[PDB]
């Protein structure tokens, strides 16, 4: 399991999101935040399994990307362990 | 240290919180977050950090305290944490 | 490849984002939370994330805990999470290093 952390531009996360679902990636957690490279954008939290990785980043590559600076970054973090809340259950 | 970073359901924060505090977590960080499982629902993100020997009753108690039983009850991550710094004092963990 | 998660309060942001920015440490984002202590009901804070390559982790560091110290409770804490890898949106760049 990995967690990504994807910063965009909010005008591009209705098609960064679509990107995802098409790529069968559904789970996933946002919120707003301010940054510098201060301006308005948004993070992505998406915990997915080890072949979701690349699916998911490229998802956001080719939707986020407008060619100009502030685009944003994607950091990919090791995760040790996941849990189900509704089951109790861990991964 | 470990990181714990738990999505939970807005209606059962409190229970998570004091279910915290009775397994003696104090330290801890929150916010607002929208989620999906097209539409975003709204969720409370908890940012934990907790020493190794801890981890499993402080995710125990919060596992304990978020669930439903529904699809929506959120997930739990626990991140490894390379370092971690005391700002009042500069302390190294 | 590291990510630095620091809190510390609003009153010091500014300060922190000067040291940081003296330190050559451009890169950051930033949130309004709140949290509790250790020791003492929640505050609010400021959550920055810091994506930084190896070499700038001990100046991003020790830029923070100069700038966000009170010496009271409340201070706030930095947590260096490891990173497996970087990719930059514009550039499709990658890092790991
Ligand atoms: N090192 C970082 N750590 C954390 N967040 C970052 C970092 N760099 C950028 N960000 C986030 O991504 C947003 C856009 O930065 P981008 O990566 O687009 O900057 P640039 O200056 O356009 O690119 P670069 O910094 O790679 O030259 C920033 O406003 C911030 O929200
Ligand atoms: N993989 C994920 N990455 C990041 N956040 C997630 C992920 N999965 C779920 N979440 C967060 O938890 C919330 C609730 O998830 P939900 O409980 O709907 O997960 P499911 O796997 O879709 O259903 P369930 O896990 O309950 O069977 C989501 O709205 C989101 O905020
Ligand atoms: N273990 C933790 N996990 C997540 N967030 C924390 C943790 N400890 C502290 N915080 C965040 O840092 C803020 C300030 O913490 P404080 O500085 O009060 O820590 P203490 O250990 O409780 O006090 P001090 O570190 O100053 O002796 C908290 O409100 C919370 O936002």
């Amino acid at each position: 399991m990995k967690l990504i952390v994807a910063i965009v531009r909010p005008e591009k996360l209705n098609e960064v999101l679509k990107a995802l679902f098409q790529a069968e990636v559904r789970g996933l957690t946002l919120s707003r935040v301010q940054g510098h490279g201060l301006h308005e954008k948004v993070r992505l939290e998406i915990g997915v399994s080890e072949p979701f990785v690349k699916p998911t980043v490229e998802a956001i590559l080719k939707a986020a990307r407008t060619g100009e600076v502030g685009d944003g970054k994607i950091f990919v973090l090791p995760v040790e362990k996941v849990y189900r809340i509704r089951t109790g259950e861990e991964d």
